[PDB]
């Protein structure tokens, strides 16, 4: 089984997927955080990467194309988080899975409204080490759980994100409903009811 989530930043991709990789054994592909560490890490793709993931803009299609060709699991379920993110992307994936008699089974889009975005987005911290994901509100760390703020989630890097958002990877909606893959939920309940939904689909 392939998977894809797709949604607004802050929608709670990452959490899901975490969750659903971990229960029920898929590979977890999420290019924001296969991004982070090549940046920690000062690879070429890293350093190339970082100006553009400061501002709130994408990485280029090219550089995150060659990643994926890099990481794909050859064999097994997978989830893609927060790939593809452009039209160019998709049509890059579906590329690369024929090739290797796949296909994306389903693509799940996270929807929840912008202001509902931002609250998240703005109480958003990580553990750096882990890339552990916590919400001062929602999910607040224990004791002991050093947490950051991401550069990126703040309030006008939030906005030019959610801009970014609508005009390039939102129209991959309609691309893959025009496949017949999407599968809506409704990813401004709490996370228990989120993942309910989740199993959903994918059951
Ligand atoms: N259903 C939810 N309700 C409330 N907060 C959530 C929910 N899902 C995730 N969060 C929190 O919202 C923020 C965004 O979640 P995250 O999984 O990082 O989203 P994404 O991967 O889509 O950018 C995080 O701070 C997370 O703790
Ligand atoms: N598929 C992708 N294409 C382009 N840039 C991406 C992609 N995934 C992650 N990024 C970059 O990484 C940032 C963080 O994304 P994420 O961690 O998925 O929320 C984005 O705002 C982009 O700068
Ligand atoms: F997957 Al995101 F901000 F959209 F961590
Ligand atoms: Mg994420």
């Amino acid at each position: 089984m392939i998977l894809v989530f797709l949604g607004p930043p802050g929608a709670g991709k990452g959490t899901q997927a975490k969750r659903l990789a971990k229960e029920k054994g898929f590979v977890h592909i999420s290019t924001g955080d296969i991004l982070r560490e090549a940046v920690q890490k000062g690879t070429p793709l890293g350093k190339k990467a970082k100006e553009y993931m400061e501002r709130g803009e994408l990485v280029p299609d090219d550089l995150i194309i060659a990643l994926i060709e890099e990481v794909f699991p050859k064999h097994g379920n997978v989830i893609f988080d927060g790939f593809p993110r452009t039209v160019k992307q998709a049509e890059a994936l579906d590329e690369m899975l024929e090739k290797k008699g796949l296909k994306v089974d389903h693509v799940l889009l996270f929807e929840v409204p912008d202001e509902v975005v931002i609250e998240r987005l703005s109480g958003r911290r990580i553990n750096p080490e882990t890339g552990e994901v916590y919400h001062v509100k929602y999910n607040p760390p224990p004791p002991g759980v050093k947490v950051i703020q991401r550069e990126d989630d703040k309030p006008e890097v939030i906005k030019k994100r959610l801009e970014v958002y609508r005009e390039q990877t939102a129209p991959l909606i309609e691309y893959y409903k025009k496949k017949g893959i999407l599968r809506i939920i409704d990813a401004s309940k709490p996370v228990e009811e989120v993942y309910r939904q989740v199993l959903e689909v994918i059951g």
